[PDB]
């Protein structure tokens, strides 16, 4: 009923919470890459947080998958889920690739790449999303 | 009643995922930083980052207030409410020292403080609060 729309809503939520869990570490892993050139380091290391971030990439897409194998109700969009899905697979893309510049050392491409946009059309089709979902609430 | 949980969970869950959203523009920023101090800066600068950092915390502060100030619940546990606030107020408190710190080119400091200790134990609150809302959810 409601509760088949809220526990969709919440596999995607995890999703979501898991993509920019996983960024920030990566972006962890890149202050502590940079100190070590400057033999600065200290704190986490780049093997460990690049270790969670393999992690929580993992769980980001076994989140995804849980959200996708949940059912649908008929009045929901199938354009809105299929604009979800797009805008996820570019960001989980980016964010695979994100691990891999530094990996090779890739700095400036690393910070460069403008996972910002990626994450924002995601965010603009999750909260579109939830408004369409709440509006289910609004009339059940 | 139920309508007053939806509310408060996504309160709640709207400020989650903004304290996470700074922490990440925070970190991009000691990358930045970093690379300023090695003369390869490219990208997002540091001054655009702190901005957006500022920006989006008050957006956590903001999100927080709208949360508390929706009614509780009697059901709700006034235990749980009050330990959700106390590891919000060290988890905020903390990414608002993050930026002193990286304004102060203060980096070690910065990159050692423990913020991955204030977002596990908020997050730890978080995830047993919904956990107790959704079985409320169920109930009715
Ligand atoms: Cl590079
Ligand atoms: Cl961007
Ligand atoms: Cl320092
Ligand atoms: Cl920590
Ligand atoms: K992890
Ligand atoms: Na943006
Ligand atoms: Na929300
Ligand atoms: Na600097
Ligand atoms: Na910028
Ligand atoms: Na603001
Ligand atoms: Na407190």
């Amino acid at each position: 009923v409601l509760q088949t729309i809220r526990q969709q809503q919440s596999a995607l939520n995890a999703t979501w919470v898991e993509l920019l869990q996983t960024r920030n570490t990566l972006n962890r892993a890149g202050i502590r890459w940079m100190m070590d050139q400057s033999n600065i380091g200290s704190g986490a290391t780049v093997a460990e947080l690049m270790q969670g971030a393999t992690n929580t990439l993992k769980l980001t897409e076994k989140n995804w998958e849980q959200y996708e194998a949940l059912p649908r109700d008929p009045r929901q969009s199938e354009a809105a889920f299929l604009e979800i899905k797009r805008t996820y697979d570019i960001y989980h893309g980016a964010l695979a690739e994100l691990i891999q510049l530094l990996g090779a050392g890739k700095i400036n491409e690393f910070f460069d790449q403008p996972t910002q946009s990626y994450q924002d059309a995601f965010e603009k089709q999750y909260m579109a999303y939830m408004q369409q979902n709440d509006r289910l609430y609004d009339i059940a």
